[PDB]
C-alpha cells in the first residue's frame, strides 16, 4: 500500500487485506465509488438522483450506506478473461472468480481509478474515468500476452445491468449503437409522476469502439448453472446472442483473439444513462475513441487542477504530506463545486461545504452565501434546506424541524472574509424567500442574529425542536420546550464572531447587541448546562439535563465542549476540565469519539440517536465532523500538541495494524471511524467508506490557519504557525490573495520569541502587509 | 413431475428443468414462497406487512414482483453437509453450492413443503411447516447415512438474515433461547414513526431443538473468500463462533456426528420475527419438539380440512381431477380467509375473494358483505378499499380514483344468494362511512346501483376517472370526461342481477329502475362503444374510441366482450362476431390474452397500462382473471365447449413443452401467463408465479354451478351441467345446504333430452327441491 506516479495515485497490491476499501471519483452530475475488488455504486443527477447500475431485487432509493455491504450480485464492472487452449478462467479486478492471481494492483487516482492484474501469463489493464460533464463512465481495458508462445483468449466485459423495474425491462444488442442497450420505465402509480419522469435516462448503455464475436443481455443465460464463479456462457465456445424480454438484463460481449508473444491489444467502451439511443450515439460519437478519452482525460486533469487548493506542504511526516497535497484538496473541492449531489443540500452543509471553497475558489463561496440568504425567512430564520433548482423540495431530514441552521452563517462567513477580504458582499442587496423585501447582506446576517437570540426559552437557552448539528437528535425538545447545550454555546460563539464584524463595518450598536446577546447566553449556560467537569447536552422536554455525570450511556457529548471553547462559556478556569474530561472519556487510538459511552437502548426524551449501533454514525462513533469541532477549538486557545495529535489521528497509517483495522485507502477522510471503543474494541476504528463529509472543509481550514498558521486578516497575512514540536524544520507553499509565499519554518535555541524573515529580512510584527499579486515572496519563521 | 401420496403432495424431480417454480404456504399471520432451488419469500403481518429474512442489501418495500428473479443471495432456507473424511460438500435442497446430486425431489403440499436429496451417499430430507396462529416456520431436518462403513459429517443450517437496517443491525447466539438472535432497528425519522413502529418485531431468531458443536452469526466470516459456493467457515473444522457489530448477520449452526451404517438422526429448528428474547422462547417452548411439531401438523391439517369446499371430481382428465379436487380448493380458501394479507384489500378483490368462500364457509362471506357495506360512502359510492382494522389506510393504488367498485356488489352477491339462500342478510341493517345513517343491507344495494347510474356521462356511459377494473388504466379519463366501455357493460349486468333480486323481494319498482337503468347503458354502448365486429374499451377525455379495428397496439380487449355478452349489450347477432374476433386476435396455446396487440409504448390517453412489457400483467398477458370472466360469459350463453377448452388452458400439462415453457408446477394458478404471443413467442405462457389471483374464486364458480352445473335456486339444487363432449362419463360429489349429492354422469344415445334420477326413479324438470341436511343423494344425469 502506497503512493506512485508523484503522488497521481496510491496503490493497494492485495484484493484480500483491506476488501471494503474503495476511492471515488465524480464531475458535475454524477459521482461512483469504486470498490477494489471491483464492486462499484454510481449516482448521476437528472436533475434528481437515479442509478443505471441496479441491484438483482428492486432496492431502495438510496446512494450507499456506511460500512456498505457488497455481495456476490452487487453492481460492478468485471472483465473475464478465457484460455481457449485450457478451459481456464479468471476476472478482472477480482471479483466475480477469485482466483488466484500472480499480480494485483489497486490505483486510486485523482483523476481515474484502476487496475493491474495478472493471471495465466496474461497482464490486464483496466482504466475508469470520467469526462467533466456528461454522464458516461469511460473504460480502457488493455491485455497482454506476457508469455513467449501465441495464446488464445475469449475476453468478456461483464457489466451487470440488475433488476431495472417490475413494470418494464428489457434488453437487446444494437449493431447501430455499437453495443447493448438496456430498457425500464421507472416504476410509478400517479399521473403527476408520468409527466414528472418523462425525461428519466431509463436506458442504460454498454457501448464497444470495437466490434465484437458475440453478445449476451439475458443475465440468467450468461450464468447458468455455473452461476458468477462460472459462467456457463464462458464454458460455451461462442455467447449465445440473447436477449431480455422482461428478464434481468446484463452487458456481456466476447471478444476472441490469438494474442502473439508479448503483444497488447486495447478495447474501450462507454457505460452510462440514456435517454434514448440517440444520445447514446451522441455520446459514443463525442467520447469513444482514443482521442475522446485523451480530450476528456486532460479536460478532467485541468478541472481538478482548478480545484487544487492553497497549500502544499513538506513535514518529517511522509504521510500527512501526502494526504494533504494529492488528496484533501480534492476533496474539499468535490463538496463545494456540486454540494454533494443533491438539489436540498442541509443548509448548514451547504454553508460549511462553501466554506472550504474559500480556500479553492472563494467566488463559489461567495455565490453561495448570495444564495442560501435569498432564501432566509422573513423571520430571519433560515430554513432547513437550501434549494439549488427551480421545483426542488425539501426531502428526508430537512422536512424535520430543526433549529441550529442561522449558526453556520457568521461562523463560516468569518473564514471567507480572512481568506480575501470581501467585505464589500456584505453590501450585496439579496430577497427573501418570501415578501418584497430586498436587503444587505449585512442586514440579513443581523436578522439571523436576532432569530438565534430571539429562539430562546426563559432561561436564554436555545430551543432544539426536532434536533440541532446532531441530526437524529429528535426527542429533547418534541414537546416545544427542550433546549440544547450545543446550540447555546455555538450560538454564543456566532454572536461574537458577527459582532466582531459589526465593529469592523461600524456598526457599534449590533456590535453591543451581539455581544451582550452572547453574554447572556453564555451566563445561561453556565448556570443551567454546566455539570461541574463539563457541559451538558440538552436539558429535555420535561427539564431533566442529560450528557451529565449521572448518565451511564451518553455521559458527555464533545460538541457542548468544543463550543463552550469557542463561543466563551469555558472559561480558563473551566478548559483544563474539558480536556481530561475528553481524554478520559473520548479519546481514542482512531480519533476522538463525539459522545461515550455510546447507547445500548432507546432513550426517548433523547431520541433516534440512541438507536443507532453503538459506536455508528452519531451515537458515539469517531465522527471526524464533531473531532474536528474539537481541533479548531483546541487551535483557538494554543493547545498545538492536543490539537495536531487528533487531527494526525484522522489520517490512517503508516502503522500496519492501524492500515488493516480501518480498512480504508488514506485517499479521502471519511464521515465516521467506528467509537464505542471500549464496548466493542473488536469493530473500533472501522471505516464508513463514506466521503461526503464536512470534515475536510474544517480540516483544511485547520490545517492552513492552524497548524501551518497562515491565516488572513484585513491587514494582510498573519504568521502564527503551530507546529508539533517534533518537527525540527517544514515548508509550505502558501496561495493568499493572488501572492504566492514559500515559507520555510525553523526551530532555533539562539531566540526567546518566533523570528520572521521576508526576503532575508527580519519584520517586526506577524503580518505580511505589502502583498502584490503575482509575486512571490520568501518567509522565513524561526521558533524557540 | 407428478402427484404423490394420494393427491396430498405434488412431487417435481428436477432441480434446474423448472427453476422458477414454487409452492406456497400460508396461515393467520404470515404466507411464504418456496421455491425448488431453496430461496422463499417469507412475509408477515403485524399488523402491517414485514419481513425476517431480508435482502443483501437494502430492498424496497414489497412482497414479491411477477416472475420475480432471484439471485444467489436471495433469501432462502439452506443446509450445508461436509464428510469431515474427505472435505467434500454438498447443499440442502440444490442451491447454494449446486452439486450433482444422486436425488432430488421437491415436494408441494396442501400443509408442508419438504424435500428429499441424496449425495455422498448422505440422505437428506427437509420439511417446512407453519402453525395455524403464530409467526414461526418450524423445519425438521433428517440426515441418514445410506452407506455399510460409519461416515463422520458436519452438518450446518445455513438462514441467512440479510441487511436489516442502516440504522442499527447485529447479531449474537444466544444459550438461553437456544441459538441465534440478529437484531435490528427498522430505520424512520419521523418522531411519530417511533411511536407507531414500537411494537415491531425487529429480531429474527433461528432457534435450535438440539445443542450444536458451534455457531456463525457474521456473514462475512462464514463466507471467507470461499463464497457461498464453499463457504471458509465450513473448510474450517469448527465454525468461529463469531457475533455481529453493525455487521450483516446470519444464522448458521454446526452439528458433527458420526453415523452408523443405516442410522438416521433428526433435528428441529424454528426461525422467525420476535419482539423480545421472551416472545422467541414462548415460542420455543410452544412449538421447538416432536410434541409441538406434531400438534402443530395436526391443527393446520384440520384448518386446510376446514376449507377443503364442496366439490370432488372424477373425470377422464387426471390432470384436471388433481387440480380441482387437491389444489383449487386451498388457493381459494387462502384469499377469502386472509384477504391476501393486507389491512385495505382492493374493495373488487375483497367481494370476489369473498364471494369465493360462499362455496368454502359462507358465513365468511356474509360478514364480508356486512363489513364493505358498513364503508360505503353516503353517496352510495363504495371506496377504493376496505379497511380490515382500525387505523389502516388505503395504500398504493387504492389512493388512486377507480370507479368501478359498486359494480361487484350484485355480481358476486348472486352467488352468494344462489349457493346459500340467505335472502335474510338483505334485512341486516349496516351504518355507512360517515353520518349517523344505518340501513338494510337492501337499500345499501339500492345505492350502490343508483350511484352507478349517476355516475355516467350526457351520452350515459360509465366515468373511468383513474381506472376501472384495470387496474393501471389511468389516462382515459385523468381529465374528468373519458369513460369506460368495460364499466358501462358491467353495469348493466349488475342492474340486470340486482333487478332479479328486487323482484324476488316484491320491490318491483326498484326492479323496474334497474332494468330501465340497463336497458339505457346498453342502449348507448351500442349506439357509442360498439365498433362493428366488437365492443371498444372506452372513451378518452377528448373523444377518441380505442380498442378499436383502427388502433394498431390494443386492437381488442377482452372484458368489454364478456361483459357484454353478461350485461346484455351484445346480442344474438353480436355474440358470433365476439367469438370469432376473441379467438381469431386473443386465444393462445396458454389461454385467451386480455389485449391485444399489446402496448410497445406509452400511449397517454390510455396510460400506464401501455409501459408494462408486452406481455406482462395488464399489457396483453394471459391474465387468468379477465380469461375466466370470458370463461364465464361462455357458460352463461351455452358455449360448453369453448369455455372448457380455455379454462382446460389455465392448467399447465401434461404436454411436456407446455409444463417446461410454463415453468409452473400445476399446485396453483398463477395470475397471469406471459401474453404478446405473437409478437415474442420466445416467452409466451410464462408464469408469473403469483399465487395471489382473484381468478381461483371464478374458476371454482365456473367448475361447480357451470361446467358440473350444480347450481342453487331459491327452489333448491338445478342440473344443468356443460359437460365437454369428449366425457363418456363423469361423477362428482357436491356438498350443497348441508347435504351430499353423490353425481353420475352418462351419455346415452338412447335418449332425446337430459334424463335426472334420484335415489334411481326419474325427476321432471331439473331442480332437486327435497334437501335434507345431513343426507346423501345419488343423482345419475344421462345426457345426448
Ligand atoms: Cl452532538
Ligand atoms: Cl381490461
Amino acid at each position: 500500500l502506497k503512493a506512485i506516479n508523484n503522488g497521481e495515485r496510491y496503490q493497494l497490491t492485495s484484493p484480500t487485506a483491506m476488501p471494503q476499501s474503495a476511492s471515488f471519483l465524480w464531475n458535475k452530475k454524477m459521482m461512483i465509488q469504486v470498490n477494489c475488488r471491483g464492486y462499484a455504486v454510481a449516482q448521476f443527477m437528472q436533475p434528481e438522483p437515479a442509478k443505471y447500475a441496479y441491484a438483482p431485487n428492486l432496492e431502495a432509493k438510496t446512494f450507499m450506506q456506511p460500512e456498505q455491504p457488497y455481495y456476490a450480485h452487487h453492481p460492478g464492472r468485471f472483465f473475464y478473461i478465457k484460455d481457449e487452449e485450457t478451459g481456464e478462467i479468471f476476472s478482472a479486478p477480482y471479483e466475480p472468480v477469485r482466483s488466484q492471481l500472480n499480480n494485483f494492483s489497486f490505483n486510486a487516482g485523482k483523476s481515474d481509478i484502476s487496475w493491474h492484474i495478472a493471471a495465466l501469463g496474461i497482464e490486464v489493464e483496466l482504466c475508469l474515468s470520467l469526462p467533466v460533464d456528461d454522464v458516461v463512465e469511460l473504460w480502457e481495458l488493455k491485455i497482454k500476452n506476457g508469455g513467449a508462445q501465441p495464446r488464445k483468449l475469449s475476453i468478456y466485459p461483464y457489466f451487470p445491468v440488475g433488476y431495472m423495474s417490475w413494470m418494464n425491462q428489457s434488453g437487446d444488442y444494437s449493431q447501430t449503437a455499437g453495443g447493448i442497450i438496456a430498457s425500464c420505465v421507472t416504476p410509478y402509480q400517479k399521473v403527476a409522476d408520468y409527466f414528472k419522469n418523462k425525461d428519466f435516462k431509463d436506458k442504460t448503455f454498454f457501448l464497444h469502439e470495437t466490434a465484437p464475436a458475440a453478445w449476451e443481455v439475458n443475465q440468467k443465460n450468461f450464468e447458468g448453472e455455473g452461476g458468477l464463479h462460472n459462467p456457463n456462457a464462458i464454458q460455451q465456445e461462442t455467447l449465445g446472442c440473447g436477449n431480455a424480454l422482461y428478464e434481468t438484463p446484463t452487458a456481456v460481449l466476447q471478444y476472441r483473439r490469438e494474442l502473439a508473444a508479448q503483444e497488447q491489444q486495447t478495447f474501450r467502451f462507454i457505460f452510462g444513462p440514456a435517454f434514448d439511443e440517440s444520445e447514446a450515439i451522441a455520446l459514443r460519437n463525442k467520447y469513444l475513441s482514443a482521442e475522446g478519452f485523451a480530450k476528456a482525460k486532460s479536460e478532467y486533469q485541468t478541472y481538478i487542477t482548478s480545484g487544487k487548493g492553497c497549500l502544499q506542504i513538506n513535514t518529517p511526516d511522509p504521510e500527512l504530506n501526502n494526504f494533504v497535497n494529492h488528496w484533501l484538496p480534492r476533496q474539499v473541492f468535490y463538496h463545494g463545486d456540486v454540494n454533494r449531489l443533491t438539489t436540498d443540500p442541509q443548509t448548514r452543509n451547504y454553508i460549511q461545504d462553501n466554506m472550504g471553497m474559500s480556500y479553492i475558489k472563494p467566488n463559489i463561496t461567495r455565490q453561495a452565501f448570495l444564495h442560501a440568504l435569498s432564501q432566509q425567512e422573513e423571520s430571519g430564520a433560515m430554513p432547513d434546506g437550501i434549494l439549488l433548482l427551480e421545483g426542488a423540495e425539501l426531502k428526508y431530514i430537512n422536512q424535520i424541524p430543526h433549529t441550529d441552521h442561522c449558526v453556520w452563517l457568521p461562523v463560516c462567513m468569518q473564514a471567507y472574509l480572512d481568506e480575501t477580504n470581501d467585505y464589500a458582499l456584505l453590501d450585496e442587496i439579496v430577497p427573501y424567500a418570501s415578501g418584497e423585501k430586498r436587503e444587505t447582506v449585512e442586514q440579513h446576517m443581523h436578522h439571523a442574529m436576532r432569530w438565534l437570540l430571539q429562539a430562546r426559552d426563559e432561561r436564554g437557552l436555545s430551543f432544539i425542536a426536532q434536533g440541532d448539528w446532531c441530526d437524529p437528535m429528535n426527542m429533547v425538545g418534541y414537546k416545544g420546550k427542550g433546549v440544547s447545550g450545543w446550540l447555546s454555546v455555538a450560538t454564543a460563539y456566532a454572536l461574537n464572531l458577527w459582532a466582531d464584524v459589526c465593529e469592523q463595518r461600524q456598526q457599534n450598536s449590533c456590535a453591543n447587541e451581539f455581544r451582550q446577546g452572547a453574554k447572556d447566553i453564555n451566563a445561561a449556560v453556565n448556570k443551567h448546562i454546566w455539570d461541574g467537569e463539563w457541559f451538558g447536552r440538552g436539558i429535555t422536554d420535561d427539564g431533566v439535563l442529560f450528557g451529565t455525570s449521572k448518565d451511564k450511556e451518553g455521559r458527555i457529548f464533545l460538541n457542548p465542549q468544543s463550543w463552550a471553547i469557542l463561543g466563551g462559556a469555558a472559561d480558563e478556569q473551566k478548559i483544563p476540565c474539558l480536556l481530561d474530561a475528553v481524554e478520559q472519556q473520548l479519546e481514542t487510538p482512531y480519533g476522538v469519539m463525539m459522545l461515550a459511552p455510546a447507547f445500548t437502548a432507546m432513550r426517548d426524551d433523547v431520541g433516534r440517536v440512541t438507536q443507532k449501533f453503538p459506536g455508528s454514525a452519531e451515537n458515539g462513533s469517531v465522527y471526524n465532523h464533531a473531532a474536528v469541532f474539537y481541533i479548531f477549538s483546541l487551535l483557538s486557545i494554543g493547545e498545538s500538541e492536543r490539537a495536531y495529535k487528533l487531527l494526525r489521528q484522522m489520517l490512517p497509517g503508516p502503522d500496519e495494524a492501524d492500515l488493516l483495522q480501518r480498512g480504508q485507502l488514506p485517499v479521502f477522510i471519511p464521515n465516521y471511524y467506528r467509537g464505542a471503543y471500549y464496548q466493542h474494541p473488536r469493530t473500533a476504528g472501522r471505516s464508513s467508506q463514506l466521503f461526503n463529509t464536512g470534515t475536510v472543509s474544517w480540516v483544511y481550514r485547520c490545517l492552513i490557519e492552524g497548524v501551518f498558521g497562515l491565516k488572513g486578516s484585513p491587514q494582510g497575512l498573519v504568521v502564527q504557525p503551530q507546529l508539533p514540536v517534533a518537527w525540527q524544520t517544514a515548508e509550505a507553499v502558501r496561495e493568499f490573495r493572488g501572492a504566492t509565499f514559500n515559507v520555510s519554518y525553523r526551530k532555533s535555541s539562539d531566540i526567546k520569541e518566533m523570528e520572521i524573515q521576508l526576503n532575508e529580512s527580519v519584520i517586526s510584527g506577524n503580518t505580511i502587509s505589502d502583498i502584490t499579486a503575482g509575486a512571490t515572496y520568501q518567509l522565513t519563521v524561526l521558533l524557540p
